[PDB]
């Protein structure tokens, strides 16, 4: 019983094998008053092994404290490399927030840590999520002074604008032309969650070219190593769009990859319900623009 709970935040890997392989019915998640599950302590001792264990035995990798608390925030805290590494093989959602607003990455660029920052922005991180303190990843990265973290989440972003200036220029011909974003292009994993939902803030430039308007896209992406590939037709996970409890209509009836965006100057919510395919290794660039009517 109790006997697994302490001995995973000790070191007893013949202890585990042998409960593991006794006629005993463990139950793997149970949370303590704190809320940790035994994936999570395992995961804050960096004793892989059991970690190897506990996924082939069936434990939710992606539980969550009562703050919110994933194991993998647990391990981007204090440096295990090879736990997070593992994580992400066992399909750990990254991008999920603590109740301060904080991600792994964030950790990762706090502590100066450049190989993890580039494990989870390969395996589709978002880079321009804010905490309750409106501090983003690259705040911290830049703070810290680690000219490599923040070199890599800078080349990074960089990476995916180019890529939605290629596409939309592929799919419109040329006769549209994007102007200015309205606010931080982001990503979400589709294997995460079928929601969806972001809080931003508008500020309209005194001079807006009439004919011009304000357009939402949900680019379909795959992310293959540093290289980032992205498509607005084929299959859609986009189901609805809620802009400030009001639906946002698609701009075509015959795909829903670009919808209609008039928000209002000052804060705004957005909330996206899609497709569940646990899955899926998808990921979706969701961002509102500016552009022009050629």
């Amino acid at each position: 019983s109790n006997v697994l709970r302490d001995a995973v935040k000790n070191g007893d890997y013949i202890t585990v094998k042998v409960a593991l392989n006794s006629n005993e019915e463990y139950n793997l998640d149970q949370e303590d008053s704190s809320g940790m599950t035994l994936v999570m302590l395992a995961a804050a001792g960096g004793q892989d092994d059991l970690l190897r264990l506990l996924i082939t035995k069936g434990a939710k990798v992606n539980g969550r404290q009562k703050n919110g608390t994933t194991a993998l925030i647990h391990a981007a805290e204090k440096n295990f490399l090879t736990t997070v590494a593992i994580l992400l093989e066992a399909g750990a959602f990254v991008n999920v927030q603590q109740s301060n607003g904080e991600t792994a990455l964030m950790k990762a660029c706090k502590r100066g840590n450049s190989d993890i920052v580039r494990l989870v922005i390969e395996c589709g991180a978002d880079c321009n999520i804010l905490s309750k303190h409106q501090n983003s990843a690259l705040h911290f990265a830049k703070q810290s002074n680690n000219v490599l973290v923040y070199d890599l989440l800078k080349n990074h972003l960089e990476t995916l604008s180019r890529v939605a200036e290629e596409t939309i220029k592929d799919y419109f011909e040329a006769r549209l032309a994007l102007l200015e974003p309205v606010f931080p292009i982001a990503c979400h994993r589709l294997c995460e969650g079928p929601d969806f939902s972001t809080d931003f803030n508008y500020k309209p430039p005194q001079n807006i070219p009439e004919g011009s308007g304000i357009l939402l896209f949900i680019f379909h992406a795959n992310f293959l190593g540093k290289e980032v590939i992205a498509r607005l037709c084929g299959p859609c996970s986009v189901q609805a769009v809620v802009l400030n409890d009001k639906f946002q209509l698609p701009v075509f009836l015959d795909s829903h990859f670009v919808y209609s965006f008039s928000p209002v100057a000052g804060p705004n919510k957005l909330f996206i319900r899609l497709t569940e395919a646990p899955s899926a290794k998808v990921k979706l660039l969701i961002g509102a623009y500016r552009v022009q009517l050629q």
